């Protein structure tokens, strides 16, 4: 059975832009790191109590995180139909995704060597003590190293990766949005294309139901974003937390 049409030169072209749109707004290298509030480690081989107290690592995932949100948005404005919608609709898009996206886009970063995100030396280093020195808890920091690993082992390609933060972030069925229709319609040519890509290009045995393994990861998705919503919440609590936050993050997550 199993028809495997070639990519239509429509759907080349939305490939070709999204890797370029990649391209463009994720530095491989890190390089900007350097200029983020610096990372701060304290003694916290236990403490929740203590983590709250200092949060010594939440201005630099903070400024992480802030940077990447610029990032996203960048990527989304390149996205083939994004422009068509409404700037009220590309604006709760964005809001209700991004932290999905950095959690995706973060996979490139993360290696299974020692699950970790690696983005440099020691300093550039992030492992899950560091997010609880930011002040989240472990039942959102382990189904986030889970999911990076299951992500990390389907293998995908670098069109596929883009293809899936670019189905992420136009979603019809996110609270808010208001012409639900054309962003579902722009969602379909995205999961068209690549729906075809990988009949076409992505060899077996990798290729086994690919597809709905990718649409599994969006789902789960959607529940770290739950847990990391909750969170964020009981960590804004924090006395003096703003002024560790941007306002870019403040605006996103509250
Ligand atoms: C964000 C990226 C993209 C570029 C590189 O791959 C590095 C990278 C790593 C992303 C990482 C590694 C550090 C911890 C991060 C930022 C997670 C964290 C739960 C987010 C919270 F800290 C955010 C606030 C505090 C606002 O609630 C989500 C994705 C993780």
């Amino acid at each position: 059975d199993s028809l495997r049409p070639k990519l239509s030169e429509e759907q080349q072209r939305i490939i070709a832009i999204l890797l370029d749109a990649h391209h463009k707004t994720y530095d491989p290298t890190y390089s900007d790191f350097c200029q983020f509030r610096p990372p701060v480690r304290v003694n916290d081989g236990g403490s929740v109590t203590l983590e709250l107290s200092q949060l010594s690592m939440l201005p630099h995932l903070a400024d992480l995180v802030s940077y990447s949100i610029q990032k996203v948005i960048g990527f989304a404005k390149m996205i083939p139909g994004f422009r068509d919608l409404t700037s009220e609709d590309q604006i709760v898009l964005l809001k209700s995704s991004a932290i999905e996206v950095i959690m995706l886009r973060s996979n490139e970063s993360f290696t299974m060597d020692d699950m970790s995100w690696t983005c440099g030396n020691q300093d550039y280093k992030y492992r899950v003590s560091d997010v609880t020195k930011a002040g989240h808890s472990l039942e959102l920091i382990e189904p986030l190293i889970k999911f990076q690993v299951g992500l990390k082992k389907l293998n995908l390609h670098e069109e596929e990766h883009v293809l899936l933060m670019a189905i992420c972030i136009v979603s019809p069925d996110r609270p808010g949005v208001q012409d639900a229709a054309l962003i579902e319609a722009i969602q379909d040519r995205l999961s068209n294309t690549l729906q075809t890509y990988i009949r076409c290009r992505h060899p077996p045995p990798g290729s086994h139901l690919l597809y709905a393994k990718m649409i599994q990861k969006l789902a789960d998705l959607r529940s770290l974003n739950e847990e990391h919503s909750k969170q964020y919440r009981c960590l804004s609590f924090q006395p003096e937390c703003s002024m560790k936050l941007t306002p870019l993050v403040l605006e996103v997550f509250g």
